[PDB]
C-alpha cells in the first residue's frame, strides 16, 4: 500500500459476491464526507442497488474505489466538524441462494457525534455500527461493474484508519 493505515475497519451484513476494488486513501488526513452512485427516486424501473460511495477528504481530494456504471452522483453530505469515523450498512436479509443483500444505503458517524445518512434505497435494515477510527481511505466490492443493470452491485465495502 502507499498511504499506511493502522487498521480496517468493516461490518457483518452486506454481500459476498463481486470483486474488490483498488484501495483508495486521502493524501493526508482523514475524510469528513461522502457521495453516492444511486438511481434517481423515481418509480417503475425496478430496484437494484448502490453502484458506489465516494469520500471526500478534508484535504479536497475525493476517491472511490470500483465504481458500477450505473445511477447518478449524489451531492455531498459533510460533516458538520470533524471526520469519519463509524458506518452503518442498509441492507435486506437473505436466504441460502438468492444472497440478496446488496448495498442499499449507507450513514457515518463524525468524530462530533454527528450522524450523517446517505440518500440512497431504504429497503432493508440498517446493521451494527463498525468499530471506530479516524476514516482516511476505503475499498469497495462491486458485483459486475460494468455490467448490465441487472446485476451491477455494490456488496461490500471497508474503510481503512490512520494515526
Amino acid at each position: 500500500r502507499t498511504r499506511e493505515y493502522t487498521s480496517v475497519i468493516t461490518v457483518p451484513n452486506g454481500g459476498h459476491w463481486g470483486k474488490w476494488g483498488i484501495r483508495q486513501f486521502c493524501h493526508s488526513g482523514y475524510a469528513n464526507g461522502f457521495a453516492l452512485k444511486v438511481e434517481p427516486s423515481q418509480f417503475g424501473r425496478d430496484d437494484t442497488a448502490l453502484n458506489g460511495i465516494r469520500l471526500r477528504c478534508l484535504d479536497g481530494s475525493v476517491i472511490e474505489s470500483l465504481v458500477g456504471k450505473w445511477g447518478t452522483w449524489t451531492s455531498f453530505l459533510v460533516c458538520p466538524t470533524g471526520y469519519l469515523v463509524s458506518f452503518s450498512l442498509r441492507s435486506e436479509k437473505s436466504q441460502g441462494g438468492g444472497d440478496d443483500t446488496a448495498a442499499n444505503n449507507i450513514q457515518f458517524r463524525c468524530s462530533d457525534e454527528a450522524v450523517l445518512v446517505g440518500d440512497g434505497l431504504s429497503w432493508g435494515r440498517f446493521g451494527p455500527w463498525s468499530k471506530r477510527c479516524k476514516i482516511c481511505g476505503l475499498q469497495t466490492k462491486v458485483e459486475s461493474p460494468q455490467g448490465l443493470r441487472d446485476d451491477t452491485a455494490l456488496n461490500n465495502v471497508r474503510f481503512f484508519c490512520c494515526k
